[PDB]
């Protein structure tokens, strides 16, 4: 029952907790492929020689020469990965809505796809989970996993609300005027979690918590109306979900990716020590807020995207991976992220029409990106 | 369709939240019998009239003389009742380890037990469980009841420990010292629960936590040392479950014990609008604290008594009856309640045998009471 693992995204945050889970877990699992974009090639080098792996694929050119002797180069090297290994589970760590043809040729593969890449099932809607069997697409963003473990505590019409908890970012309590005087290096700070920059970036606008919201919806099929984000500071309860009866059922743990990573990779089997457990043997305080709606909008223009459905979700997420590199760039500043994807989405009517093929969400990112391009050189 | 349940106990706390709760829900429940002890026949009046139940058992005879009307009169009346009504389901909510003959009559008329009377499964053990098909005990305690949604979240093996939670009590943080003068009036105020003299006493001597260690361990069959203690000062938290990869899946909803019993009658089906709901939408914070053995050492007393085996839990719940009510007779200090069950407790080895009969059970109590009757005078 040993499981052959494909590791996109084998380089950074998510992918080498896997790969550590995966050490440690020699029976369980085995990697049989891994994939990059070629931006560490140290780390690279390190992960084919500890895992002995040699099906590698490289996103950048100059960067595949360097290490020598990879099989798959190119912006569709991930994909031809995916499509060219025989596999029982592809844990897709990409970060962007670049996932997306990985993703969509993992399910074409028939495998399990444990998923991190939240942007590619953001970006691929209903075109993502039409692909998909039941069961088939396994979260590893800690609120879903959460989520797909509290249910299991009653029958699917019993569930009245869904709850994410969100760490508030660095900037939880600041007002808007605070938030004018944000840097790069204050967003790069989260209180809970350490990870690629993307998702603190996200983290810290709130937009990840759009995102999950939107993942939310599509991974379970609650409505909008039924998805609550409350803010959690402690980042302890990842996720919870209240029954009819009055009754709410809760994950916790330590916040540690590795717990989501294992459960999606062995899904349904548990893996044994896989991350700490709560120590309630010690004071602690788990702590609830609401989010300041007025100061973080971006959870609502998350809810406004996915109630006009179809490919406005891709709007929303490729607005977001215009106007987030261009602050980092120093081109806008914080409040100009969230300012701009609500200028992007409501002027992006023509987008809410359920994509046909792949194209049609390519097609609503091109136009989204473009128009965040020119919001930020205006 | 309606499930036909007796509920025993119905005077008390628990009786009258659920007759409420059966009225609230006519298309689900009927009641179909109600025990009591004949102390309170303004209210047993009122549930005849209002339920349109006759058939009632009333332990005191002069008692069910002056109400007149009455069926089944004497201490086995619980008891014939029970062996005398079909239902499906016994709600067992009389108080008091006199509540184990009607739950061994209970169960062996098939009917689910929905169990709010603890004692009973702690003084009964294996003659217990012995009597029981697996599922017929259905819990009502909200520990339980919550570790039984939690378990819900994993397979057996994949159990690495439940967590009860406890309120600590009024006495909560007091040291040995502070204890010495806590009067009757001061132990009968509750921080989270309104309830019957006994379950209130036993929450702050932290009996009660002791007697739900042994409940726990026989419903569930997870050794002592697999159950551990936590004190959470909201009573938000029912209990939890820790699982072998570090998850904790946890139950949560304002104290109310209308849900758990509601989920016990219509298991494992929910019932819509048994409670209020956690609310996210304001503030607040759920804390955690270890309890202090050296000053309130009811729950390593109960954990030992249960490893001990056999008549032992019976000996420790006798022996608590006993010293708990000389402390609300005035004849002993608040600290010798627990004092007087550690000192029967040492004396208890000849008890460390499973029970034959019920008679055996009875016996163990006997000496149990005696032996803290002794105690008690000097
Ligand atoms: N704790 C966390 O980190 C969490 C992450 N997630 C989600 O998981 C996903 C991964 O996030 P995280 O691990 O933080 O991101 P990182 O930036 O740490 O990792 C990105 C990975 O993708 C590779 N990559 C980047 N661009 C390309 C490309 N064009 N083609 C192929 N590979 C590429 C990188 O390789 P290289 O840098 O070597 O070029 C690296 O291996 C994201 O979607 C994120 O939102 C969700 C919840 C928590
Ligand atoms: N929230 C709560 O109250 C909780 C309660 N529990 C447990 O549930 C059980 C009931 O508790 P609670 O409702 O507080 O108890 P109460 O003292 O409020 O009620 C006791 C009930 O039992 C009846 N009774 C007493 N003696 C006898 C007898 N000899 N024969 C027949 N009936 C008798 C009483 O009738 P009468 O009117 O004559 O006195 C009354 O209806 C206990 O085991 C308790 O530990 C557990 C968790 C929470
Ligand atoms: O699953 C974990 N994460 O998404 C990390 C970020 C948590 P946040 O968005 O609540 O700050
Ligand atoms: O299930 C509810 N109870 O047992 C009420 C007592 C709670 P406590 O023993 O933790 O104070
Ligand atoms: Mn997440
Ligand atoms: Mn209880």
């Amino acid at each position: 029952g040993r499981l052959r693992v494909v590791v996109l995204g084998s380089t950074g945050s998510i992918g080498t907790q896997a790969l550590q889970v995966i050490a440690d877990n020699p029976d369980r699992f085995e990697v049989v492929g891994l994939a990059a974009g070629g931006a560490h090639l140290d780390t690279l080098l390190r992960q084919r020689a500890q895992t002995g792996v040699t099906n590698i694929a490289v996103a950048d050119e100059h960067a595949a020469q360097r290490v020598g002797d990879i099989p798959y180069h190119g912006s569709d090297a991930a994909t031809r990965l995916v499509e060219q290994t025989e596999a029982d589970v592809v844990l897709n760590a990409l970060v962007g809505a670049l996932g997306l043809r990985p993703t969509l040729a993992a399910l074409k593969t028939g495998a399990r796809l444990a998923l991190a890449n939240k942007e590619s099932l953001v970006a691929g809607g209903s075109l993502v989970l039409r692909a998909a069997r039941p069961g088939q697409i396994v979260p590893v963003d800690s609120e879903h996993s959460a989520l797909a473990q509290c249910l299991r505590g009653g029958t699917p019409d019993e569930v009245a609300k869904l709850v994410l908890t969100a760490s508030g970012g660095p900037f939880r309590g600041w007002s808007a005027a605070d938030l004018e005087h944000v840097t790069p290096e204050q967003a790069g700070a989260h209180p809970t979690f350490s990870m690629g920059p993307m998702n603190t970036l996200n983290s810290a606008s709130l937009v990840n918590k759009g995102l999950e919201v939107i993942e939310t919806h599509l991974l379970f099929g609650i409505p909008y109306d039924r998805i609550d984000v409350v803010v959690h500071p402690q980042s302890i309860i990842h996720s919870m979900v209240t029954f009819i009866d009055g009754s709410t059922i809760a994950q916790a743990s330590p916040p540690d990716m590795k717990l989501p990573i294992s459960l999606a990779l062995g899904w349904p089997r548990r893996v044994s020590g896989a991350a700490a457990a709560c120590d309630f043997h010690t004071a602690s305080s788990w702590e609830f807020e609401p989010l300041d709606t007025d100061v973080f909008p971006a959870v609502e223009l998350a809810r406004q995207a996915g109630v006009a459905g179809g490919c406005m979700t891709a709007v929303y997420n490729a607005a977001n991976e215009e106007a987030a590199a261009a602050f980092l760039a120093g081109r806008i500043g914080f409040p100009a992220i969230v300012g701009i994807i609500a200028d992007v989405l409501h002027a992006a009517d023509q987008w809410a029409v359920e994509p046909a093929t792949v194209d049609d969400v390519l097609d609503a990112q091109r136009w989204a990106r473009e128009r965040a391009q020119r919001a930020v050189s205006g």
